[PDB]
């Protein structure tokens, strides 16, 4: 019995969460983004060749992907293709990866619905326009639906659902993405993540997803800051950390070891998994990147040297798009030899070293009851116009749900919308939801503001 966000996950899925946690401290799986769809020594990709495979002799233990594929921006996705065809290619690649014997992970550099721009376009107030009751909520819904398609298409020839570690809205601590810190409060972010998990799990029925959350990096091991964004235990399976450096300095390494041992502790206390979700030399290790001396081994040495910092399930460096930008060395790059040294290290696990990750027999503890106010989210500013207060109570049968706007200015009696939320009209500081549930009385409080 293990704690998994989706209490109804498939056998293999639960098996993976079980594997990923047991592996911590024993060996770290090396992952590579677009490892068989983007290469420099492979030639035209097709989902079977990989630069890692060509320089190290084995595929990474983890294959990384991104929703950009569906968008048609990252192969095998193609601009021409309809999203429905790209989804088919993505699933095919996910199949070949699993066939190779690897573990699949997926990130989402979601397009800026509001402006038509990319994830790097941080204008349009897209974060808030996408949240429950948002002016572009439907767009996000539509996007998540395509993600549900992908979840379902990811099956073995026997029809068995391939487990996928979903890592949505990453690095929100920074502001280089429209869903970052400068565009929403910790609370607004949380509702964004939570609605994501609930829509896919509860509304779409996905059952082969382990949800991952990684705010960023460079926390100096500060639990407080790190967690400020945490969606909460009933929404996260994997606690991540994203950190790139290009100095190999001891200072860098010290900080990295601090963040790694932190997430590891939080993970242990919470009975969840922790991993180095993203890592690598800044700007890559190619033409436009940098070749810090023995960077790869210096980092491994740093990770192993610490008993706690090493209790992280995997570490994935980024894509090998081209010469200027690629994170895994190829003939000609200075770090090529060091990266091989790192691969040959007994502590780094690769595809062929992965065994007993899906055939395990584990039970998912019962989903824990939870209740949050989807709107208005915590730390959000409320408009004078009438708005709908929506509460979500999960993991138990709800008899009733009440809300109290204090400052007590109002008292609302909510009603289930038959699909996800308990709602009610509110024509405007403290919104407190109380739900009389089968698991007892659950209450929650969001704090907002008028204009
Ligand atoms: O423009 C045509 C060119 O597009 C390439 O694919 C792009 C992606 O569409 C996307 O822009 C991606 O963004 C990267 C970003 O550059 C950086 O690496 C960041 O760390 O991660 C994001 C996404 O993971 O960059 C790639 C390539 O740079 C590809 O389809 C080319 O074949 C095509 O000609
Ligand atoms: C490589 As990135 C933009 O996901 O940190």
């Amino acid at each position: 019995t293990i704690a998994i966000v989706d209490a109804d996950a498939t056998a293999e899925t639960r098996s993976l969460l079980s594997y990923l946690d047991g592996v911590r401290g024993e060996g770290i799986l090396f992952g590579h983004q677009h490892t068989t769809s983007f290469g420099l020594t492979t030639g035209p990709t097709d989902g079977t060749t990989s630069d890692v495979k060509n320089v190290t002799g084995d595929f990474p233990a983890v294959f990384g992907w991104d929703t950009l594929i569906i968008e048609g921006n990252e192969r095998p996705g193609l601009a021409e293709n309809t999203r429905d065809e790209n989804i088919a290619l993505f699933a095919d690649y996910i199949r070949k990866a699993d066939a190779i014997g690897g573990v699949n992970t997926v990130s989402a550099h979601v397009e800026n619905f509001v402006t038509g721009g990319s994830f790097y376009d941080t204008s349009g107030d897209t974060l808030r326009a996408v949240l429950p009751g948002g002016s572009h909520h439907a767009e996000l819904v539509a996007y998540l639906d395509d993600i549900a398609e992908l979840a379902d298409a990811s099956r073995r020839d026997d029809g068995t659902l391939i487990p996928i570690v979903f890592r949505p809205w990453h690095e929100n601590a920074g502001s280089w993405f429209w869903w970052g810190a400068a565009y929403g409060s910790p609370g607004e972010y949380q509702e964004l993540y939570r609605f994501t998990v609930e829509y896919l799990r509860d509304v779409k029925g996905v059952s082969n997803f382990l949800y991952a959350w990684g705010p960023g990096g460079g926390f100096g091991g500060n639990r407080d800051v790190y967690l400020r964004t945490y969606p909460g235990d009933a929404f996260v399976d994997v606690l991540g950390l994203d950190t790139y450096d290009s100095t190999g300095s001891d200072a860098f390494l010290a900080g990295l070891v601090a963040d790694l041992r932190m997430i590891a502790e939080i993970a242990d206390e919470k009975g969840k998994v922790s991993a180095f979700t993203e890592f690598g030399v800044s700007g890559g290790v190619g033409t436009n990147g940098s070749s810090p001396a023995q960077w790869f081994t210096k980092v491994l040495a740093a990770i192993k040297a610490d008993p706690v910092a090493s209790r992280n399930a995997y570490m994935e460096t980024w894509a090998n798009f081209d010469a200027g930008q690629h994170f895994v060395p190829v003939p000609g790059d200075a770090l090529l030899e060091d990266f091989q040294a790192y691969a040959a290290d007994p502590f780094t696990l690769f595809a062929s070293e992965v065994t007993g990750a899906f055939d395990r027999t584990v039970a998912a503890a019962p989903a824990q009851p939870v209740v949050h106010i989807a709107s208005p989210a915590d730390g959000a500013r409320v408009a004078s116009a009438p708005t709908t207060v929506r509460v979500r109570v999960g993991g138990t049968d709800v008899q009733s749900v009440t809300v109290e706007v204090a400052q007590v200015v109002d008292t609302l009696d909510l009603a289930y919308d038959g699909a996800l939320w308990w709602t009610a009209p509110w024509s405007p500081y403290t919104v407190t939801a109380t739900a009389t549930t089968a698991a007892g009385t659950l209450d929650v409080t969001n704090e907002v503001a008028a204009a």
